[PDB]
């Protein structure tokens, strides 16, 4: 288990989102859902040149998993993933001039849900989220666990977990006053309000 430090700008952003009052939480789906749609656009397009990038599955979906159980909502993707050093480079975003693009934008009079403008839209999982886990696997490296409830660090870890072929796959530890995000009718108008053209099937499993 390795652990780094957040540059001092994400862990600031991950701060603010943390601790700024915004009722409007469920933007982080259609933010998760959009970087999903990025990591599937990135293997379709490497597919067009190289068929057998393919090889570690052909199917170009997202899934959205609730577990009641373990108050866990998953959002899981079979895109490009992500190699150990995108995970460490902020997960592959550019979110140090992201989030000064960011913060610069929110003194002029612009809101939180706008952040997927500034390419760090994945920290909105902290709006309902105390712990984010990130399983990965990009075809040229191994499988990654990448683990954060944010504090101003990180881990990054080889899964020897279940295999994924290629994607990614972020768990979502809830808060305990976020458990809405795992009833199925406030999934599925999220995903109809926020999501309705993305590109790939988005597939909201049910519970027992
Ligand atoms: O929630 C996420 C977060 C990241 C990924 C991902 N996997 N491979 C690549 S590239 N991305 C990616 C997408 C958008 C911006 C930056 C990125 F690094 C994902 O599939 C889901």
């Amino acid at each position: 288990v390795e652990t780094f430090a957040f540059q001092a700008e994400i862990a600031q952003l991950m701060s603010l989102i943390i601790n700024t009052f915004y009722s409007n939480k469920e933007i982080f789906l259609r933010e998760l859902i959009s970087n999903s749609s990025d990591a599937l656009d990135k293997i379709r397009y490497e597919s067009l040149t190289d068929p057998s990038k393919l090889d570690s599955g052909k199917e170009l979906h997202i899934n959205l998993i609730p577990n009641k159980q373990d108050r866990t909502l998953t959002i899981v993707d079979t895109g490009i993933g992500m190699t150990k050093a995108d995970l460490i480079n902020n997960l592959g975003t550019i979110a140090k001039s992201g989030t000064k693009a960011f913060m610069e934008a929110l003194q002029a009079g612009a809101d939180i849900s706008m952040i997927g403008q500034f390419g760090v839209g994945f920290y909105s999982a902290y709006l309902v989220a105390e712990k984010v886990t990130v399983i990965t696997k990009h075809n040229d490296d191994e499988q990654y666990a990448w683990e954060s409830s944010a504090g101003g660090s990180f881990t990054v870890r080889t899964d020897t977990g279940e295999p994924m072929g290629r994607g990614t796959k972020v768990i979502l530890h809830l808060k305990e006053d976020q458990t809405e995000y795992l009833e199925e009718r406030r999934i599925k108008e999220i995903v109809k309000k926020h999501s309705q053209f993305i590109g790939y099937p988005i597939t909201l499993f049910v519970e027992k």
